[PDB]
């Protein structure tokens, strides 16, 4: 009896407590890597920890074996902004049949503090460290007939300061795309299809493909690529494959002056009966073929040349090639280089310091075997 | 839909569950948002009538 | 239990110490490492390309050691600094809008080793080789841009007797392909420097060229 | 009634303990062998 009534009186007392206290579980939910690693870097002083290993065997004969702490099962301490906090990672009788068949796992968190404006930090923090650790890679679409599928691995984003051209013709265009990006409403309520043309022209080797590459890895965007040279290529394999492209992708056309007929381009340009959220890029190595009316508003909706290396291009790209020199070699440089040549493509220039690399001075000293 | 309906009507909850959406789609773009549910226990809210006792409860099987 | 491999017991393994410094558990995982893997020995596996896809061949060879092959002092540590150098320096080539490749050539005599010490060079960088002839029937302008377009990472490419070359004109694409994989190392072997153009082996599709000549003095006390 | 008050004492001392002791445990990760 007096037992009996004195464990009431206590369970109760509990449950007016966790009012005021603070309790958070996740379960196997894929939250456990992004919370545990916090936890570690936050600790800076642990004891109880575990060992998961990663067995990373590229197919190479090359092993790769990484150590990634994270505390055992138990309870820990941490101060914090509030008052010490009690962390708890236990484990129970029930089973796992999902993955691998080991126990499950639940994570307690029970702090002194009645505010919920901390946990809110807490999960935002896991979530940066988590994307702050993956790094973000260009995924490449390849038309397997009428299909797409992934083509390799995810490849390494080339930057997009690699690609100089003039001042002001890299931004110009990228307000007008991301303008694109962040007002689906503006179409569908107006009717309007949600399309988006650009093109880029000028000789061949000035940045044509090189920018537009280098500007889905900015915007988290892939891309399909399409020669127009193909000959398992058709006017109706083209037709499907621009309909079925993955979200967020970019189309790019290379060399459109071998147009394939010019009057069937209309409705494969402009289409209709199309998908949304749809943007193409034009590029031509030759101008002196394609007709004026087929680069109007609604086809393309900004006009842009792309010429050779101007002094701004060629200060730049020295720096590149070469930092951690003077600015005054970067002027002797490109003083000099624009002197002896008329016209010079920035894919010459690419080569050029291809014979002298790490190697300053030498670029100055040797350009007249550029003739 | 209940558990959805029970952190909007209350909105003022101690202990809660965290369930994370993993939506990759297949760019290299991962988009994450937190949806909220309360955590394992029982909980006390306030309708047009009078307090209710709401139990989420755990079992063996 | 565990119902994923074999019906066993869940097996947790627990080390208790009485100290307060935990730089002790951190030498005890480390040793652990180092014990199992020297047991084991690596191997380079070849692959072979049949017609447009890719598939072992034969088991894995031992390595041939690179000391096996003897060349001239000083000839096998500078092809060993210069493509080390490339696998440990990917960010010089893509932030300046270099493709990240790098190309070999290799002319002499026949028989003196170009093909030997290819093999012996991706056991050392614990690489994987590509086998390709350049003497193969089914092989056509098409087929090869496939082929050369998906490389394994951390692996060599190798073709065998370039001074036969499929034409030429198709041949650009191949050796420089803008829409081509990453981490891609390429061997060029020549018995007949002679027969090759000289705008063939620029930098861009030939950036090292070295010669294999015969046995000098220091050669045969090695061997 | 007296089991309860000689454990709680003694359940105590271990948890203080448990800061002083340093702990490590791998659970089936392909580190056994
Ligand atoms: N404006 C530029 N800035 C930096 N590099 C460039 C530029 N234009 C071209 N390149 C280099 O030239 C190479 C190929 O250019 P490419 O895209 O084929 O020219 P286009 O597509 O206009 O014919 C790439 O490796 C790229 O890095
Ligand atoms: N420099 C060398 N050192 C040791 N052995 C060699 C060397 N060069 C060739 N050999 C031997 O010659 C044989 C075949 O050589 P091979 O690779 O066909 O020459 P290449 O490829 O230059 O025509 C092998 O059995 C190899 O052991
Ligand atoms: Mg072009
Ligand atoms: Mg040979």
């Amino acid at each position: 009896l007096a037992m009996a009534r004195k464990g009431a009186q206590l369970g109760l007392v509990a449950f007016r407590r966790h009012y005021m206290i603070t309790l958070e579980v996740p379960a196997r939910d894929r939250s456990y890597a992004w919370l545990l690693s916090w936890l570690t870097r936050h600790s800076t002083r642990t004891q109880h920890l575990s060992v998961e290993t990663s067995y990373l065997q590229h197919e190479s004969g090359r092993i790769s074996t990484k150590f990634e702490f994270i505390p055992s099962p138990g309870n820990h301490f941490i101060w914090y902004q509030g008052k010490w906090i009690r962390v708890e990672r236990n484990r129970d009788m029930q089973m796992v049949d999902l993955q691998t068949g080991t126990p499950w796992e639940s994570v307690t968190f029970t702090a002194l503090g009645t505010d919920r404006k901390v946990f809110f930090n807490i999960l935002e923090e896991a979530r940066a460290l988590a994307l702050q650790q993956e790094e973000g890679k260009t995924v490449m679409y390849t038309a397997v007939g009428s299909e797409w599928r992934t083509f390799g691995y995810p490849r390494r984003r080339r930057p997009l300061d690699s690609v100089v051209l003039q001042q002001g013709l890299a931004d110009r265009i990228v307000k007008d795309i991301r303008e694109f990006i962040d007002n689906p409403k503006w179409y569908i309520d107006r009717g309007i299809p949600y399309r988006r043309g650009y093109l880029l022209y000028g000789p061949p080797g000035c940045g044509k493909s090189s920018f537009i590459t280098a500007l889905a890895g900015e915007l988290e965007h892939s891309i399909c690529l399409l020669s127009l040279t193909d000959s398992s290529l058709s006017d109706d394999r083209l037709n499907h494959l621009l309909s079925v492209a993955p979200q967020q992708s970019l189309v790019l056309l290379e060399d459109v002056d071998a147009a394939l007929t010019f009057s069937g381009l209309l409705n494969a340009l402009d289409g209709v009966a199309s998908t949304e959220a749809r943007i193409v890029f034009m590029t031509t190595n030759y101008i002196d073929r394609l007709d004026p009316a087929l680069i109007r508003p609604g086809r393309v909706d900004l006009k842009e040349y792309v010429g050779y290396c101007s002094h701004w291009q060629l200060t730049q790209m020295f720096q590149r090639f070469y930092p951690g020199q003077a600015p005054s070699l970067a002027e002797n440089f490109a003083e000099h280089v624009l002197k002896a040549t008329s016209e010079i493509s920035p894919a010459q220039v690419q080569g050029y310091f291809m014979l002298y690399k790490n190697d300053p001075m030498g670029a100055v000293h040797n350009i007249e075997s550029l003739r």
